[PDB]
């Protein structure tokens, strides 16, 4: 601590981490990089991998958003309670990553044309999480075990951006809905999701949503 | 333990955990799934994300390559020695994933037309790892401190498939070429990189490399 997030002013790949932090009583600083600024060359060359986010936890400066989330699960204890659960929250976040990366392909490289087949192909892609909840206590808790993890935060968001893509896709998936409902009902998250801070910050930055 | 790897007759995405368990003196049963068995549908409906590798470590069946790699790191002590070392081995294995994702899209989507353009972007893609290496003992040891990590194996698999695709790439990356020269040497691994079950396997299946 203190936490400092540097990203472009989109919800993007840091919505999961922002939701984590605010739910887990933590504060953070936002340092915004606009596209004009990014274009002025320096910071992209400072960034290890040319991209964003950049997290600063104290003296540690992290990159790759999944790394950032794993790191806050080790540190804050959002990573299972044993090594089986740990393996499974890995299994599940890499599930959300694979889909998230496909979403990104639509939103930036084929939205208008591809959006079509995307919401058709979606049920088979959201299928595994529906399975996962039924095995984990019949979905009345969390995707891995019975304590929130950093994987509950990255799945809940992937779910939320898709309910915006398709107002209603989660209805085919009744346990997936029960989950989002329950998790947006956790107070610190609820207060966050309803904030100016969250609401007027675009999901993808290019207009598509 | 014991370890069972369930995959197609190709190195591909099990190459790195096979290098890991071989270098660390472990042994595993390879369960070989032919395209004929994948085609006859029963295995797919068992795998949680419809795909393979599938890995059994005793009572755990785990899906997804980097989750297995991350598991063996947690279990066989190969995820660095302290909190900073772990977020950095994850930050490196992530950086690696991003470039493996682009290599499999080159290989199973459009090799022929996409290659020249791929090999054009490669120096800019390998350059982060040279850097990481220079930051630590001038790249005299490993990619994250004193001792080997899962992220060291997986990165080594990427540069070996990349030297088959673009022979001459690593020659400008001397630390990175020496890194391969020194981790290939460690004779438990070196015995494996000349075994039948490694030399007699296709990199990619599709016939491209
Ligand atoms: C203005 C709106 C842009 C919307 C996308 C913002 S994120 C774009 C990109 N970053 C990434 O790709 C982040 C991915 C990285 N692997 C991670 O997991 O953290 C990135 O920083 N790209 C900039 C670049 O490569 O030049
Ligand atoms: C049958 C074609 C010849 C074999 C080529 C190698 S197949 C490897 C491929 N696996 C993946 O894409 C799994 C990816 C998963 N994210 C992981 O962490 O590893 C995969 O399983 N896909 C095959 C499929 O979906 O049928």
């Amino acid at each position: 601590p203190p936490y400092t997030v540097v990203y472009f002013p989109v919800r993007g790949r840091c919505a999961a981490l922002r939701m984590l932090l605010a739910d887990q009583g933590q504060s953070w600083k936002e340092e915004v990089v606009t596209v004009e600024t990014w274009q002025e060359g320096s910071l992209k060359a400072s960034c290890l991998y040319g991209q964003l986010p950049k997290f600063q936890d104290g003296d540690l400066t992290l990159y790759q958003s999944n790394t950032i989330l794993r790191h806050l699960g080790r540190t804050l204890g959002l990573y299972g309670k044993d090594q089986q659960e740990a393996a499974l929250v890995d299994m599940v976040n890499d599930g959300v990553e694979d889909l998230r990366c496909k979403y990104i392909s639509l939103i930036y490289t084929n939205y208008e044309a591809g959006k079509d087949d995307y919401v058709k192909a979606l049920p088979g892609q959201l299928k595994p999480f529906e399975t996962l909840l039924s095995q984990n206590q019949g979905g009345k808790t969390f995707i891995v075990g019975d304590q929130i993890s950093f994987a509950d935060y990255n799945l809940l968001d992937l779910l939320l951006i898709h309910e915006v893509l398709a107002p209603g896709c989660l209805d085919a998936f009744p346990l997936l809905s029960a989950y989002v409902g329950r998790l947006s009902a956790r107070p610190k998250l609820k207060a966050f999701l309803a904030s100016p801070e969250y609401v007027n910050l675009p999901i993808n930055g290019n207009g598509k949503q």
